[PDB]
């Protein structure tokens, strides 16, 4: 019963995932967009102190997000908040029952965070060299269960926590966003359409197809202009290696 | 009835977290040293493609460590063992029932991993100054309930997931161990003994104070003698400014 409020921007893939985790329970909850990167409001560090998107709040009084209670649960770190979800909503089966499944969904979740984020990150905010992110990218594939489906088999909250980030990759290549050279983006374009990464471009299309994802994208193009507001995305910088 | 096997070795913190759990659920568990920074086996990938230690094998038939089974089921990384073996052992209530408890057990976890890690990780193996590592100390240690107890309240995985780290900081700096100066060692030896940091002193001490931490650690001095023969710690050598 106890409300919801995530607070969220639509270039941030972090809060992309528990918005999708909040889609598949079938949750009741209120978004609020928050200029962080930019604008950051006074009231902003009192649902998350680390200043950082996403923030929820969890119960308390019914009040408008940018008066939050002092009473209302602070929930900070996107995976924090997607285990949190699978745990206030177990009929919809957000994890596996099945100790050894649960585990593949945990594993994946820390696969990326551990191996592949910070190669998307330093990629595209320091224009650091594509083949690193390239070979995390192909572990990661490697994980995914051969024949088809999802992280654990069944659809589960490790989705949810990576499909943000690789829905993002594709057409911010194809608009050239990022400070990597263009030998790096030729290298990426060519790499993530060739046969080495049929696998994870099917599990791409798997994952967008379910409503949880188109309900939570504003579409490509539109994702895209987010993005260009990001100012760690400075136009017209390239590093070269 | 499943077996559990854990491919370990003293010096690693991230085996030295599973060790603490399978302690605190009552597991029946072996636990099998590899070399793993000098003289990884030949197999060792069978049971972890990533070669990194810890690595666990699940169930199968009962087979000598150095043969792993194709039957039993290969978990890897740290933290999805952590929800691993709370998942096998409910009845040893390695994580709070309440979701928003839950909740705050998961954040202290992605809080150390997201924001202290890589300080640790910058200071120890390349010098860099100490002060955003104190600054990310702070922060989590802001995270403890003030008045006492572990991260969640009551003992959970969260605590086996950081204990492990702060646990080796004190002796590692009392050895000089590491790449930072004796300036920086000094300023964080002070730091860590004033009162600024008094809650995650006493933090420290009730980790420590239960069986779960002392069947899994070889002491001080022991544990010191382990991290010398790790070649990223360069046992010797100190960077300056
Ligand atoms: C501002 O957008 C963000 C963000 O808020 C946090 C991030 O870590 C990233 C990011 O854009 C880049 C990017 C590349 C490819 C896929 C997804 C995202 C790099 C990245 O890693
Ligand atoms: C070699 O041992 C390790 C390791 O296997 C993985 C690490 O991330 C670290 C580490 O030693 C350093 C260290 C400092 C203070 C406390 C625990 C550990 C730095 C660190 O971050
Ligand atoms: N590990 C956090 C990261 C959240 C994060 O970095 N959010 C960015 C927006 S995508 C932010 O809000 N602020 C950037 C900053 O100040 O660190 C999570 O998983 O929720
Ligand atoms: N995220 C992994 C980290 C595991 C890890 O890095 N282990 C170190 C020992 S502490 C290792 O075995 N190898 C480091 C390397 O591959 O060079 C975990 O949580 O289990
Ligand atoms: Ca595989």
């Amino acid at each position: 019963t106890k409300q919801i409020t995530l607070y969220t921007a639509t270039f941030s893939p972090y809060a992309h995932r528990v918005r999708i985790a909040l889609e598949e329970a079938g949750a009741e909850y209120t978004t609020y967009d928050v200029d962080i990167l930019r604008n950051m409001p006074d009231w902003f560090p009192l649902v998350n102190p680390l200043k950082k998107i996403p923030a929820m709040t969890f119960g308390g009084p019914e009040v408008p997000p940018d008066q939050p209670s002092p009473e209302s649960a602070k929930i900070a770190e996107s995976l924090a908040m997607l285990e949190f979800i699978a745990d206030l909503f177990p009929d919809a089966k957000l994890l596996p029952t099945d100790p050894v499944l649960r585990a593949r969904a945990r594993t994946f979740m820390a696969l990326y965070e551990n191996y592949v984020n910070g190669q998307f990150r330093d990629v595209w905010f320091l224009g650091t060299p594509a083949d690193p992110l390239l070979q995390a990218l192909e572990m990661l594939q490697g994980a995914l269960p051969p024949d088809g489906g999802f992280a654990a088999g069944e659809w589960s909250i490790a989705d949810a926590a990576v499909i943000p980030f690789l829905a993002r990759m594709f057409p911010y290549l194809e608009a050239g966003l990022g400070l990597y050279s263009k030998e790096d983006g030729v290298k990426m374009r060519k790499a993530m359409a060739s046969e080495r990464f049929a696998r994870i471009r099917q599990y791409v299309r798997d994952c967008r197809a379910r409503p949880s994802f188109a309900n939570t994208w504003a579409g490509d193009a539109e994702q895209v202009e987010a993005a260009k507001t990001v100012p760690m995305l400075r136009v017209g910088e390239h590093h070269h290696h």
